[PDB]
């Protein structure tokens, strides 16, 4: 193809498990320590990685997986990485559900000069139920009202950004003038959900404003993300069903009057790299024999399975993307050239993956053309070949 | 006195005047500077300084000062400071009358793990009538009801952040016993103004939690902090006004069933220090010099002023803490000793202001056995000298 795969990297402390933490190599710390974070994100920075996405929850209870329990929130550990890292993009997850646009603009916003333009908001609408019992609310809205609140939110979000024109501040100490005033807009936005006068104090970042995610899966998800994402995230449960995926996504994002290439469309994936298919199925079964196997208490296929091995597989299944560095080189190259993928966030809970992948299966795909030798600059926007609005 | 005096430095981008910025060594894009930022930051810390602060606003027009107009929101910027300082307190700004507990409960935490417990709240009541307007609301509640707001707000934070017991995380490879059951506890809460179930999605930190910084000034505000605060801001308009401040707040405190060494008082100075009188005075009259006359257009004192010097004098007044390294600890050490403070939060929009500071009075203040020779340990608590809750 004629652009190039992107990467990013999901950091999610102990992992998306209930036993992973309970091999040798994790650290069960890894959730709130910062050295861990950091790492990780240098890391991806190692390998190019256009950015960093922290996942994001805002109800538990006593059955959550550890890394719920106790983690980092994503604005504060976003800066704190930023400060640490050069090039790579610092994606958090908000939802539209509780808080309001102006304090997710400012934090955003603040963000996004903080690190010289590298800001990115994966965008939540649909928020666990019991959130809204964190939050002075009964219960949440419908689905339908969760994706009209989030249209309006996200409206006054990006009014907000453009409060200030990008040469607004013209800092003149002769004349005194320090920004000119036909260059500054108040919102006056007064809807259903939110009523915002503006204007914004903070102006234009280095990339304009703050690159905008989303993950929806519903007929209205998909519509949603197709006409206001930069990037969409998904799952990989099969290339044919994200192939699918992908194409009407793109499609709807014509019928918005969009061009297709603007929306960036990057499945999940968690590989499992190593020198030979033996190892990395040798690590793969490590961490699949973790879960007591009390959960045989929780699909035709002759792999001579045993039940322990059926009940271990179904706790937690075993990704496509599994071998040899050219294995998962290969399949990421025809997931590409299938438009499946215009990338992959990268989950790299099993200690070793991510550094593996970045020493291993990058330089392959760098020797094939696929993947650039450098960043292409130090915005997000630049990195993933977006344009800056204003 | 048996304690040491403490510092705290307001870092305020492009300073708190209308002018200010059009003086030549002021960079006048400070305010969303992030290297300006880390240098303040550092040069605090050379000094020992107990903490930085970040003020905040949440409405401008186009009447507001220039550093208003443009900058760098607080917890954000926090965080990014704290990868790059050690020891120094985390001191962020943040309003009970518009976001979630929830909300505001976990970022401090997050930013409270990030620094290893250096995080601190300046907890504001009464925003600007203009920001109800920007979080959807008509207009603030009067007075009464904002402490009564602010209150449960508090409590509800303190109790989030008390979800869970500081040895809670068990992390038992073996058993698979990631945290002990009966240390979480859920809040429960159902109040007036918020409905907030719990728990929170982080423990504790190495101060336990986050220390509570109020600046109220009415009787209201007075008993709020006297009640809630660790430490308490206020003016340094003189030092009777202050003395008495100090005193009746103090006094309050024990009457709320506290001992009144567990709040410190830090009135704000924006102290102007040069190696002679007329140094000193030369860089506060270039700075007085900067705004036109034209507020002429804007008290028995005979220096031999003339109309322009009054004007000058009107809109930027000359501090008591101007002068040689040596004037300037002695009037610090003066206050301290009056008990009209335990420490200063130090402003220094003039550029050179705070390196002079660290370079010069301190050194004098060590001297004297009123200021540390290092930091007493790394958290804000043990810096303060305060206490662990939990």
């Amino acid at each position: 193809r004629a652009d190039f795969i992107q990467f990013g990297a999901m950091i999610h402390g102990v992992g998306g498990t209930t036993d992973g933490w309970r091999h040798p190599d994790v650290d069960p710390s890894a959730s709130t320590n910062i050295e861990f974070y950091m790492k990780k994100a240098q890391t991806a920075e190692k390998g190019l990685f256009s950015f960093i996405f922290i996942a994001d929850g805002l109800f538990i209870s006593e059955k959550s997986i550890p890394h719920f329990l106790n983690r980092f929130e994503p604005i504060t550990i976003l800066s704190a990485l930023a400060s640490v890292t050069k090039n790579i993009g610092l994606v958090g997850t908000f939802s539209t559900s509780f808080t309001e646009p102006f304090t997710i603009s400012r934090q955003l916003m603040s963000l996004d000069h903080i690190s010289g333009g590298r800001a990115g908001w994966n965008l939540v609408t649909s928020p666990q139920e019991g959130a809204a019992r964190n939050h002075s609310k009964s219960n949440l809205p419908e689905h339908t009202e969760r994706y009209e609140i989030a249209q309006e939110h996200l409206d006054v979000v990006r009014g907000l950004w453009n409060s200030w024109e990008h040469d607004a501040f013209i800092h003149n100490k002769k004349t005194g003038q320090f920004f000119d005033q036909a260059k500054l807009h108040r919102l006056n936005h007064k809807g259903k959900y939110f009523q915002v006068e503006g204007p914004l104090n903070i102006g234009r970042s280095k990339q304009g404003e703050p690159v905008v995610f989303q993950a929806g899966s519903s007929e209205t998800g998909r519509q949603f993300a197709a006409k206001n994402a930069d990037a969409i995230f998904t799952h990989s449960n099969s290339l044919e069903e994200t192939k699918a995926f992908y194409a009407d996504v793109k499609s709807r994002a014509a019928d918005e009057g969009r061009d297709p290439s603007s929306v960036r469309i990057f499945p999940g994936i968690s590989p499992i790299v190593a020198d030979t298919e033996e190892e990395a199925e040798k690590k793969y079964r490590e961490f699949a024999e973790l879960i007591p196997i009390e959960n045989a208490v929780t699909e035709a296929k002759a792999r001579n399975l045993t039940l322990r091995e059926v009940a271990q597989e179904m706790a937690f299944p075993r990704t496509l993307f599994i071998g040899t560095p050219e294995r998962v080189a290969s399949l990421i190259e025809t997931w590409f050239n299938a438009e499946a993928a215009d990338g992959f966030i990268v989950g790299s809970d099993i200690p070793g993956t991510l550094d593996a992948f970045v020493e291993k299966v990058i330089p392959i795909l760098q020797e094939r053309g696929l993947y650039r030798q450098d960043y292409r600059g130090g915005t997000l926007r630049e990195n993933l070949g977006l344009g800056i609005p204003q």
